[PDB]
């Protein structure tokens, strides 16, 4: 069966740039499998404009004022460099753009004080996006729930919704903000720990915090806000939130939807909090990040009460953490919990809403629910998060109990307002998704999973080994020795097999939709930032070598049988080498002014300059194919490219629906010094003809008279390799 002419959701006819997510591959309204590929963009909308994640001066006023000024991220539209952004990474062969969002940049004013300024900023973005021939989809994004508990998303207010006091986070270790290491007193953010920020998830703050999100009625049901409990709170505002965003891009730029803007994403890597916890005593030996001072559940309720303890610290080896020396961490009687007359004069009494009577302030809300005992400091109930406390037999599951539920009512909200949105589906950060009713999916869906070569991620070094971190975390392998592999063949192998497990999750569990990996790169600050030359005197900048390995290795993940669309993590306008992405230590922008100095128009300068490893991330691929793509294989010393397409004798192919692929300069130009670039390539096709303009290669053949039959075509740069 070909594409309808009518979607499944509403049963209207299409417009002629409809893009189908009915099947296990995007399509056109021709047939055509469609490969989806290119960047989030960007991380720098994470904070406001001259606040990134190392300054604290300004970063608690401001938002404690109702500020967020976020105009002009990620692209600034009032100095020109917009467009050449979005040039550059358009003649790099992109055609997607995962947009970064946050909460808090559409409501840090308060509750249901929605920044419509800032909403046109985006929809105006988003036009030019248009302009230039990107399909888009919509990321609400946040990273350890909030800026001021570690990373991005929330809004400042919701802290004290949950009767946080903002200002304790680090002095009972409830959450690790990088301007407040290793102490609000004396910060060094540059000595913060490499990825320590995604252990926040595991500290008090987050976990409470989460807690609350998916679950506050179950886990918490005296906390009661506005008549609420706090999850139906927070996940209405946040849901609200993000549907006055997609009501305003209806209603002021409905040219946007579909053709533009094909979707929207759930909620970015959602935290779980201490839900499924099956022991509060301890930290599992499956939870998979560990690093620097780790209190177990128990030990950071207890500081979170002011009371010291001497928790286990953790490092990052070879095959994972290991147990470093124990740390005392005192907070001094400072407690988390907000005190009721702080309530009054900056939390409840200030932001507006009215707090229950039985939520307790200003003490630990989970011994005020019974889990622990405050005099004795004795755990009460370790398993209490493990099952329904009050049907106690019956063991939760996050994923299906709790996230789907949410993950309905924020669907629809979406559909409200985007009748033709594809869902991006996103499940918890290394869960497979759980099985979602067609009366939500209805034929219009996609699984967005995030993958990240963990070990390179974590180690900001390309290793000689690497580990099969996927497999191990579903139990195939008897012992981790034999998730090892050595050498750049069986590490790649290795980790386009982890992919393809992803891709199986999507036809097993949601059913045949396509699958898009939401984010994957890798880090550019690698070996103390040697390519910057910032040690050895020098020695090394430039030489991006071992960024290059690493990036290709991930972006070969995808190629194989795999086939995938993707959004690489990330572009970022304003990276530097000192602060990288200026985010928690992280440098995974492909581009930065640091490392300055259909046509072949424009300047190598355009998709060279500033770029760090291009010839990894800028790759060979068909943007459009009559059936389906079977295998992809690119060389980067070679520069040899194989594409195996598996054709139909029902597939519609003439002389105006034929297959596309993106040849690059970057590897095919004839030359590339700063006179019109142009491909010197030669091509073996299998059957039919071909012909090829700017970056553009097309190739009409005639599909089988019966049956199937795999075509395969062949391209190389004339002379082998450039050298750039």
């Amino acid at each position: 069966p070909p594409p309808p002419e009518v979607s499944p959701v509403t049963g209207n006819p299409v417009s002629p740039h409809y893009i189908h997510s009915s099947t296990l591959h995007f399509q056109d309204v021709n047939g055509r499998s469609l490969v989806l590929r290119g960047v989030n963009l960007s991380g720098s909308a994470k904070h406001p404009n001259n606040q990134p994640s190392h300054i604290r001066e300004g970063f608690w006023e401001t938002a404690e004022a109702g500020k967020g000024d976020f105009i002009n991220k990620p692209l600034n539209l009032d100095d020109g460099s917009a467009d050449l952004h979005l040039a550059r990474l358009k003649a790099w062969g992109y055609n997607l753009l995962r947009y970064v969002f946050t909460w808090e940049s559409l409501e840090h004013a308060g509750p249901k004080e929605y920044d419509y300024a800032y909403m046109d900023y985006i929809i105006a973005v988003l036009r030019k996006c248009k302009e230039w021939g990107f399909r888009v989809f919509m990321d609400p994004h946040q990273d350890v729930w909030s800026r001021f508990t570690g990373g991005s998303g929330a809004p400042l207010w919701t802290l004290y919704a949950c009767g946080i006091d903002p200002y304790h986070l680090t002095a009972t270790a409830a959450a690790y903000l990088h301007c407040e290491w290793p102490s609000a007193e004396s910060p060094k953010p540059q000595d913060f720990p490499a990825m320590i920020w995604g252990t926040n998830y595991t500290h008090l703050a987050n976990q409470t915090i989460w807690t609350f999100f998916f679950a506050g009625k179950t886990y918490a049901p005296k906390c009661i806000i506005d008549g609420k409990n706090i999850q139906d709170f927070l996940q209405d505002h946040f849901i609200d939130a993000v549907g006055e965003l997609a009501k305003r891009i209806a209603e002021e730029a409905g040219d946007l939807l579909d053709e533009c803007v094909i979707g929207w994403d759930s909620i970015n890597e959602p935290g779980e909090g201490l839900i499924g916890c099956k022991d509060l005593a301890v930290i599992p030996a499956e939870q998979q990040l560990k690093k620097g001072p780790s209190p177990t559940p128990i030990e950071g309720m207890r500081l979170g009460m002011g009371e010291a303890q001497d928790v286990q610290a953790w490092n990052f080896g070879p095959m994972g953490p290991y147990r470093g020396s124990r740390q005392t961490i005192d907070p001094k009687g400072v407690k988390l919990w907000l005190s009721k007359e702080d309530d009054v004069k900056r939390g409840s009494g200030k932001w507006g809403w009215t707090r229950g009577k039985e939520w307790a302030l200003g003490t630990c809300i989970w011994a005020h629910h019974g889990v622990w005992e405050i005099a004795t400091s004795t755990l009460l109930r370790p398993d209490y998060f493990s099952t329904l406390p009050t049907n106690p037999g019956h063991q939760v599951d996050f994923v299906d109990d709790f996230w789907a539920l949410h993950w309905l009512a924020y669907s629809s909200r979406i559909r409200l307002h985007h009748p033709e949105s594809i869902h991006f589906i996103q499940a918890p950060v290394l869960r497979q998704p759980p099985k979602l009713p067609e009366s939500f999916l209805k034929g219009r869906a996609c699984s967005s999973p995030h993958f990240y070569d963990g070990l390179t991620l974590m180690t900001k070094h390309w290793n000689w080994f690497n580990a099969d971190a996927i497999g191990v975390i579903r139990k195939k392998y008897w012992s981790i020795v034999q998730a090892v592999r050595i050498g750049e063949g069986p590490i790649r192998k290795m980790i386009q097999g982890e992919l393809a497990v992803l891709k199986q999750d999507t036809i097993d569990i949601l059913g045949n939709y396509p699958t898009l990996v939401g984010e994957i790169g890798i880090p550019y600050d690698m070996d103390d930032k040697k390519a910057y030359g910032y040690v050895d005197g020098g020695r090394g900048e430039g030489d991006y070598s071992s960024q290059q390995k690493a990036m290709d290795c991930s972006m070969n993940a995808c190629d194989g049988p795999n086939c995938l669309n993707y959004a690489i993590w990330n572009y970022v306008p304003d990276n530097v080498h000192e602060w990288g992405d200026n985010w928690n230590g992280e440098d995974l922008s492909l581009w930065s002014v640091d490392d300055k100095e259909d046509s072949g128009d424009f300047s190598p300068t355009l998709i060279l300059d500033g770029s760090r490893a291009v010839a990894a991330f800028c790759r060979p691929y068909p943007v459009a194919t009559v059936g389906i793509p079977e295998r992809i294989d690119f060389d980067i010393t070679s520069t040899k490219f194989k594409y195996a397409v598996r054709v139909r004798a029902d597939d519609i192919a003439n002389e105006q629906v034929y297959t596309e692929i993106y040849l690059p300069f970057v590897h095919y130009a004839a030359s590339l010094n700063a006179a019109q670039l142009s491909l010197d390539v030669t091509i073996v096709a299998s059957h039919g003809r071909v012909e090829i303009q700017g970056q553009t290669l097309r190739w009409w053949y005639p599909v089988p008279g019966t049956g199937e039959e795999v075509y395969t075509i062949e391209v190389q740069r004339n002379g082998g390799a450039l050298r750039r």
